[PDB]
Formats: C-alpha cells, sequence, structure tokens
C-alpha cells in the first residue's frame, strides 16, 4: 500500500497473511474455515496467519493454520487475470474473537464513487521498494468502468473494477495481492493487478467479488 496509513493492530480483523516461509499474499476470512484470495497467489504448502499486525513479531493474538484444500476458480486465466479468485479451506476452524473476524459477502455490486478500505503488507513505495512489517490501510473510491477501461484498453473484463485515484500517489502494490477491498461492510474486491503502483492514470485493478457469490457459496457448501 502506497500513501496509506498504519491501520492499528487488529482494526481489520478479517485480514489474513498467506505464508510459505514468508508473507507472499493477503486474503480475507469469510467464515471460521474459509479464506478468499486471488488465484494468482496459488501455491502449494500455504499457512494462513490470522490476527496479525506486525508479521515479523509474535504479538500474542495470532492463529497459524495450515490449508487443507485450495480451489482456484474453474475459469481463471493466468494470462489475462480474468476470474482472479481462489478459496482456501483451513485444516481446523479459526477461533473468532475481537481480533479475528469474518467479513460478509455482498448481496449486490457497489456503485462507482463508493468509498472502500484496502489493506495489506505490500510495498509502500511508488517506484522503489520498502516493505512494512505492520498492516497498512487505504481509503479509495471505486472508479467508473469507463475510466478503468480507458487506462487499460482491451484488458478489463466484466469481472474486474478499478479503485483508486487517477492522479496517482495512493494505491495497492506488490505484496498486497489477494487482500480485501471492503465497501459498506461487504467484501467487494480482491487486490489483483496494476501497472506500477500509485502511477498517474494507472489505478489498481480488483476482482469483482459480487459476480462470484453463488460460486463461493456453492463451493464452500460442497467441500
Ligand atoms: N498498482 C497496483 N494496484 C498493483 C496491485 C498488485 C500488484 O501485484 C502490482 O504490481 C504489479 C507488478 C507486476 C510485475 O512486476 O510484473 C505485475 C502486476 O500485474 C500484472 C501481473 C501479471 C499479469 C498482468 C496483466 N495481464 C493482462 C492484464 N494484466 C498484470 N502488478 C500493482
Ligand atoms: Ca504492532
Ligand atoms: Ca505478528
Amino acid at each position: 500500500i502506497v500513501g496509506g496509513y498504519t491501520c492499528g493492530a487488529n482494526t481489520v480483523p478479517y485480514q489474513v497473511s498467506l505464508n510459505s516461509g514468508y508473507h507472499f499474499c493477503g486474503g480475507s476470512l469469510i467464515n471460521s474455515q474459509w479464506v478468499v484470495s486471488a488465484a494468482h497467489c496459488y501455491k502449494s504448502g500455504i499457512q494462513v496467519r490470522l490476527g496479525e499486525d506486525n508479521i515479523n513479531v509474535v504479538e500474542g493474538n495470532e492463529q497459524f493454520i495450515s490449508a487443507s484444500k485450495s480451489i482456484v476458480h474453474p475459469s481463471y486465466n493466468s494470462n489475462t487475470l480474468n476470474n482472479d479468485i481462489m478459496l482456501i479451506k483451513l485444516k481446523s476452524a479459526a477461533s473468532l474473537n475481537s481480533r479475528v473476524a469474518s467479513i460478509s459477502l455482498p448481496t449486490s455490486c457497489a456503485s462507482a464513487g463508493t468509498q472502500c478500505l484496502i489493506s495489506g503488507w505490500g510495498n509502500t513505495k511508488s517506484s522503489g521498494t520498502s516493505y512494512p512489517d505492520v498492516l497498512k490501510c487505504l481509503k479509495a473510491p471505486i472508479l467508473s468502468d469507463s475510466s478503468c477501461k480507458s487506462a487499460y484498453p482491451g484488458q478489463i473484463t466484466s469481472n474486474m473494477f478499478c479503485a483508486g485515484y487517477l492522479e496517482g500517489g495512493k494505491d495497492s502494490c506488490q505484496g498486497d495481492s489477494g487482500g480485501p477491498v471492503v465497501c459498506s461492510g461487504k467484501l467487494q474486491g480482491i487486490v489483483s493487478w496494476g501497472s506500477g503502483c500509485a502511477q498517474k492514470n494507472k489505478p489498481g485493478v480488483y476482482t469483482k467479488v459480487c459476480n462470484y457469490v453463488s460460486w463461493i457459496k456453492q463451493t464452500i457448501a460442497s467441500n
């Protein structure tokens, strides 16, 4: 996250860190046994870290649980990043408390202009590299589809939305992938891709969650 602020320990209780010996992607807890992340974050041997603030310090409210099953969306296309969403089932149920909570699925899509909260442990520099140890937050509006498509001709599908600022300076970035985009209390997006970070006229691109609720609900119920 570029140009955001320190969230504060456990202010985003549904935020998950995917670890394979190090942090490599964010995720969202949707219930005691399931996590939603981006398909491009798929790896074998994932450990889900819940209740995290500083990812390099054991602060006391963490739960570390291995993944038993990973399910990449059936139509995920690694070339276009169309349908960039995956579900991760935990080995054992997480213990929900004030620091570890689930986020609800939307009952409808959100309008352009709606303010969202994006969070992650990704790079905080526009051009350069600096990774934070603590969770970073950013408030950003969903952009009109026409501005999204104008920034990335021929690359935006109906399963994607842009959020951010056209003027640059504030965005998600490498390390934030798979992380939540919450608008009006519902998970509306997943950090997917971009062109650089916080660059002018290059907003962040996010998986549009509202198109996947029946797939999510049906998949979890059968696994
Ligand atoms: N500014 C952001 N909001 C943002 C969010 C997450 C990131 O990881 C990110 O940074 C990057 C970094 C690269 C890279 O170094 O190769 C690729 C990428 O997008 C890709 C990667 C792979 C494919 C594509 C692609 N294919 C066709 C459309 N887009 C884009 N995103 C930026
Ligand atoms: Ca801390
Ligand atoms: Ca920690």
